[PDB]
């Protein structure tokens, strides 16, 4: 039971474990695409001796955090342990080795999407974005008198406007916390999935505005449901225009989208209740690799006045943290801690999705100063609400 | 088609329209209870000539708003138009007359629970609290190592500990935005509903801590589901202790509760995803009757520095609004408006449930200054998350 | 295994078999009511020796047939064979004896409601009315510009307007084919079922017009469904007014009614499709006891010119049938048959629910003359569409 | 926003809007087929400037009406407005232009199948046929002793007997109201849909009689349900023989068919209730383009004696209407109207699906003479029950 970087001879064993572990799994054509994102020592395998019984890798990503700051981010993916080798510590050993390599390589953060919610907390990952599904009964939906755009939107084939989607998405990712650079190879895959599959998904159409797009398709089994796979809007006007067009899908009963908790959609309608929350789940998980580099890198709210505290991360260091004029300075200290929390809690607070006070109520964040808690809450808040870019 | 205060002879016609309009409706024994809360000129009826075809009333309530400030609040309830008299403007005429009486009586706010989401916006009511149902698959739930109370909780009969529930609830309502004084007569009704009904609900039990209680019952049809009707916890320790006891209902598969978006429950567990959001809806709706009295009455966040603006409410006045040291001064002005919004939008922002930026994205709040928007957001935020007291 | 009229000592054994055979079965309080309708020799029981293993009876009823003619009608009911005595010919023997008594007593027709569709055909009964359930999605329902009554309807308690329902129902039954006289004791039972039952049905309300009424209640399990138990309208204006009021049940999603195929409801709306047919079944079954007395008694369409034919009923006689000026003369003959059909087919054609041509296509009605078939079709048609009065 | 006949360059924009608007939509291979049926100026498009945002066309069809008379019929199809251009009057403008062209071209009637029931009434279209789904629990089905054919039916592959289906269908359409000529290109499409699709429908089989055929297939998800796509029988013997064979599908639990209200199937069985009505909906919609040409063209019932009246169609002319010996003469007059109705009501009465009395009860047809109403009812009735040919 040895742990190594894979050789070319290991990859067929990895694709076998992939097919058996992941239901989304196409086959080794999307492998050319995603492999480019994996750097030279970005993968580990466990062999028994001798076949592949475990694998994990990271991709080179670019993540937007509050203040429109873009961090090099190690994106863990393709994580699998053979069903024959459970409870042997393989996941723990693979995560320890990748974290060592990520830290040494100079990444301030790592990120992942979690197949289950109980695994990655113990490895320092905290849920950092929230997926919010809205289902609109569009037969009753009337726009409020105040709603913009009372058309600049066109109904188009996705494949014929790749360049415009690419340009709108690039503008969106730079300005929104949670934003990820989407490389050419993931656009190739997005348009692949957008064409009809025999006994699979129906054709996708696009609604295209100068400052936004929506990709949608009719559900396989339900022909009265349109699923919005993705809506990226750089302006409020674009967002409202796109929703006017989606509510115009007159043959549909329901429009569903996976969005964020602060989606203004409900406020565009005379009946806010028509935008029903049908599902909520953790999106992106963050592990802060380097506490001072992460805390210094992001912007903080300008509204809160300068304050100083001492933050301890459990087995992650203790730091003099000074926050003012929307900037943090974060320096080593042995002075007494005023705030203690595990590494995962800091990742949950990093993009502004979770309030420090809510975590403090659960005892995940500990302080004897309620004023410092209100100050953390306000400082770590995000002006621009955090969204989920794409699963990886 | 005349609109008057009811006489004693009108009340049987009102109870008939009630039975036909409301499915929750017991009969005129809960009528003795709720009638005490209705002040002398707190009810209107519409007669055709000549039976009752429309009715509406308000109750005298006490609502906690941010800063632990308690406002006299007019609670609209028992609103009904006969199915024979729809589209005759009866609701509009009844609301106009009650609002006139409420304003003249000196109430700064009115409140209601909405049977549908598309009605009350046009009468100046904005949804001000959010109901969030969590369903816990308690068979998988393990408490986090950080969770307090790793018992001070007793399993009791509700009827034998009325006094302790009353005392814990009183402490909770005073310290939480959304809190309502619960009068003796609504405690009488709560314990009535807590006893088993033949072909109705199962018996309710209570979990009692010095600083919290939960009322729960097994579902009628589903014997593996326990429904928490109400959990009031004054301390984090009480909340965690009560949830340790609810997760100990070993014969149940699922625990469901209607709570608020900031309920720390998910953070108490090793798998946050086990606390699934199964339902979200508007709770309390607010109509600000007097803008300056409401805006001056509540506390604002101390973290945001002193600022000055001009707020216009559409057909509600224009005001010089100065906010600093957590207090607002709100005075008449004819100076140019920097912020415009309808009366309903102000009610939605009053308890801190909705961000000004989210409403601005929908064009419900209008400003040409993004800095003023961040300042409104931070100032109107609530340190203590807003909760829903009880339906009326 | 003897077949007799019951004695007083037989009735407890009959109520036992009733409880075990019928799920609708209240107990012997509705027995006082229905027993009055049973004439002196109107019941048979089968004893084994020695308990009751079979029973059947008829009631004295008054049935409206085309031409507003009212026939004495023997209504079979309370028919049951013990589960211990199936396949012993008990039903056949009980039906043969009751038919002998009914024929000898001078009834021209017998009638029943069938628990299953495959039993009573072989005893000469044909389905004669059609139950048609409409479910209206009332949230989309808009009345057509042409619809009358663009209120004369009141929302009332059934128990307080018994006399007005009685008077409207009496007018309806006399003018509609399928109409039955409803005696005092069946009004007693109707109002019993109209009050709320603990763990049973919700309270019933009434919509009362000078020329019509609807009884409705909210469904037990579904609180968004109102079930119309009964709507009797003497004029088109009443029918439309009552439906305007039912569509005003704003808290309901759906209104369901068991009506007839020619209910004009769909034509009152801008979208006829909103009145969905959710269920269709046979209502009243007729056995013609005396062919000449039945055929002479009813009115025929005045539009068809005088014609003469020879009708044979299989083991029921052969008759010279002359139809003109809406009257039939029906006299014995040994001349060659031009039309043959079983007794059940004549019952199906008697109230105009089933066309002769449709039965001829199935070979239930046989003729070598297609002109005679068109003539039968037109003559047996009913100006006033046939409806179902009440189950017995 | 201009409205024109499409050019070749418009057709790709039309196929895009088609794919997005219609879920049945194969792609531009069925386009070669259906395009032949579209005459030279039979299509309109709306451009924004500049892409296609709206389209509509008609096909040249041949519709059988009562009296076995075949009318040139303009069949509206491929009607779509882009979801970006709702509420701009595009449908109204496209329908006005096509109606102008259809009227000028000399079509007495237009027809369509409606995606929703609330659209086409306001454009003069009335539902003229009724779709009736029967589901037979074939495990209980026994044929009545009177049922013909107590085999002349063969189980065959559709593709190998195209010529025999074509010949049987041609005989059926000529003799049945609702019948449409089915051109070569729609037979090409029918056999395309009859072969198994990977992840789509199962193979179709045929039951072939000299005077009838049934096409059926096992349902995708339900393997105990056989769906009859089409059953055309020229004789009663063929219809019964085909149903004997379908009831012989011993591996099936249920047989479902979309048929008409007068399908004799239920009468072929000992238990009529086994043929359950699971669904009812409008089939073909008719707009009478020229009232006198339509009313003169069809046959009327010979049973009703000669009568004369004055019919007004709202904005459609007033006419002296004389009906006798199954023929109508329909001439201009300014004499007082005895009957008024909108154009849509006449289309609903044209094929005999809807009675004048039922429409009169809804006030869609207005007269002060009840005798004239009985006369209209009998005269417009159809000897041969109206059926639905095929969707377009
Ligand atoms: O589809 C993504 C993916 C696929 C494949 C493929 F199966 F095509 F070879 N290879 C991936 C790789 C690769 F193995 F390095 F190529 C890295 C990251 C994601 C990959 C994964 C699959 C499961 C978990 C989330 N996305
Ligand atoms: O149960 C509450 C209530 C009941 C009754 C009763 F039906 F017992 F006479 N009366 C109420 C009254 C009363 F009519 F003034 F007594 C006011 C407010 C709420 C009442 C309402 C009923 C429906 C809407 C929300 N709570
Ligand atoms: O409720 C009707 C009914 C009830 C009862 C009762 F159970 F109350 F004694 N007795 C009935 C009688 C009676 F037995 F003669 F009293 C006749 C007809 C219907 C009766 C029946 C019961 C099942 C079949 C249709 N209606
Ligand atoms: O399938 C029928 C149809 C298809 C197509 C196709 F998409 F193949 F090019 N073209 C049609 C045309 C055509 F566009 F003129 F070719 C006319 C009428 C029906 C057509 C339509 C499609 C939706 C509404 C009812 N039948």
């Amino acid at each position: 039971v040895t742990l190594c970087s894979p050789t070319e001879d290991d990859w067929p064993g990895m694709f076998l474990l992939a097919a058996a572990s992941f239901t989304d799994f196409i086959g080794p054509e999307s492998a050319t695409a995603w492999r480019t994102l994996v750097p030279t020592d970005g993968a580990v395998v466990v062999r028994d001796g001798s076949e592949v019984v475990g694998m994990a890798l990271y991709m080179d990503l670019r993540l937007t955090v509050p203040g429109e700051v873009v961090l090099p981010t190690a994106g863990l993916s393709f994580v699998a342990v053979a069903p024959t080798h459970r409870r042997r510590g393989l996941l723990r050993a693979m995560c320890a080795e990748l974290h060592r390599r990520i830290a040494d390589s100079g990444y301030p953060v790592a990120a992942l999407h979690a197949s289950e919610g109980g695994i990655y907390g113990r490895f320092g990952y905290g849920p950092a974005t929230t997926l919010h599904e809205l289902t609109v009964d569009r037969r009753f939906a009337r726009f409020h008198a105040d709603a913009p755009g009372g058309s600049s939107v066109r109904l188009v084939r996705p494949t014929e406007h790749r360049g415009e989607f690419e340009a709108i998405y690039e503008r969106w990712r730079q300005q929104v916390p949670g934003g990820l650079l989407r490389p050419q190879v993931l656009w190739d895959e997005l348009l692949a999935e957008a064409k009809a599959a025999p006994g699979g998904d129906r054709e996708s159409f696009a609604l295209l505005h100068p400052d936004g797009y929506a990709l949608y398709r009719v559900d396989r089994t339900d022909l009265k449901l349109a699923r919005v796979s993705e809506l990226r809007a750089v302006t409020a006007d674009a967002h409202c225009a796109l929703w006017r067009a989606l509510i115009g899908l007159d043959s549909m009963e329901r429009i569903s989208i996976i969005t964020h908790p602060q989606d203004p959609l409900p406020h565009l309608l005379t009946d806010t209740r028509l935008a029903r929350t049908t599902w909520r789940q953790d999106g992106l998980w963050l592990r802060i690799m380097n506490v001072p580099a992460a805390l210094e890198a992001r912007g903080y709210a300008h509204e809160v006045g300068e304050f100083s505290t001492v933050l301890e991360v459990s087995d992650g260091g203790r730091f003099a943290l000074k926050i003012g004029d929307g900037r943090a300075r974060c320096t080593p200290t042995d002075a007494a801690a005023e705030i203690e929390m595990d590494r995962d809690v800091l990742g949950s607070l990093y993009l502004g999705a979770h309030r420090a006070s809510t975590l403090a109520a659960a005892n995940r964040l500990r302080t004897k100063d309620s004023q410092l808690l209100r100050r953390l809450d306000a400082a770590f808040a995000s002006d621009v609400p955090v969204q989920t870019a794409f699963e990886f």
